[PDB]
DNA sequence: CCCGAAAGTCCG
DNA sequence: CGGACTTTCGGG
């Protein structure tokens, strides 16, 4: 597939501002799973802005094409740009994009891309179409893929009073035995966050259900102050 | 300005 | 283990 001119312009502009000195620790921070150009977010967003000002944002007919082509580029900044761009097409995104979003989650996978995709884009879709949750979450949990499993945990992260508690706890129950850091941490996170909405329910859950020690400790990082730590 | 979050390192 | 600290980013 021939590169879209918008993507080529973006690649040229990013590459002209690369910083090899910054790229080295930036890559080590991601455990060297990715090449980096060495461009951090404030400049990366300005550089994207430059290209939009010159070329304009492509027609929505090319939205998914742009994202995939950026996803295929080796340096991590292009996936970060791709997520910035998807946000600009946000009002075109609906439930038919769930498989498209799945595929972004399982390719070039790490906590930075997956955390940017799940509580926002997928979170909004399932909030509007909760009947579709059961068409995906059971598969995600059963899959070998820890990022799909993390997606099942985190898609409700920002739901607050719209949280489905029964569902949340069922999902955690399914994954509480996982020895994977990124799963134990996501469980801790989502519980810590939901505790800001309903501390009593989270407290009761962690005191009476099995969790990895990391999950539990992270869950009660704040609300342990409200209940106390027994001798 | 601040704070809280993800990671990360380092230490007992 | 779990705590102290670090950077970057986003939101008040």
């Amino acid at each position: 597939v021939p590169m879209h001119p918008f993507v080529k312009a973006l690649q040229e502009h990013f590459t002209a501002h690369q910083n090899p000195e910054k790229a080295e620790p930036m890559a080590r921070y991601m455990k060297n799973h990715f090449l980096f150009l060495g461009i951090q977010t404030p400049e990366r967003r300005q550089l994207l802005k430059d290209i939009i000002q010159i070329h304009t944002l492509p027609d929505q007919k090319d939205f998914q094409i742009i994202i995939r082509e950026l996803w295929d580029l080796p340096e991590r900044e292009f996936q970060a740009a791709a997520l910035d761009i998807m946000q600009k097409y946000k009002k075109h995104i609906n439930e038919t994009h769930i498989p498209f979003l799945e595929e972004l989650i399982v390719t070039k996978s790490w906590w930075d891309s997956v955390d940017s995709i799940v509580p926002t884009f997928l979170g909004d879709i399932f909030l509007k179409h909760p009947e579709l949750i059961s068409a995906y979450i059971p598969k995600w949990i059963a899959s070998d893929n820890i990022w799909l499993q993390r997606a099942a945990i985190l898609f409700q992260l920002k739901y607050k009073q719209k949280m489905d508690e029964e569902l949340l706890f069922w999902i955690i129950g399914q994954l509480h035995s996982s020895k994977e850091f990124f799963i134990q941490k996501a469980i801790g996170w989502v519980l810590r966050e939901y505790a800001k909405t309903n501390p009593d329910v989270v407290w009761e859950y962690v005191q009476n259900n099995e969790l990895a020690p990391l999950s539990k400790r992270e869950a009660i990082k704040h609300i342990k102050q409200n209940y106390g730590i027994n001798n």
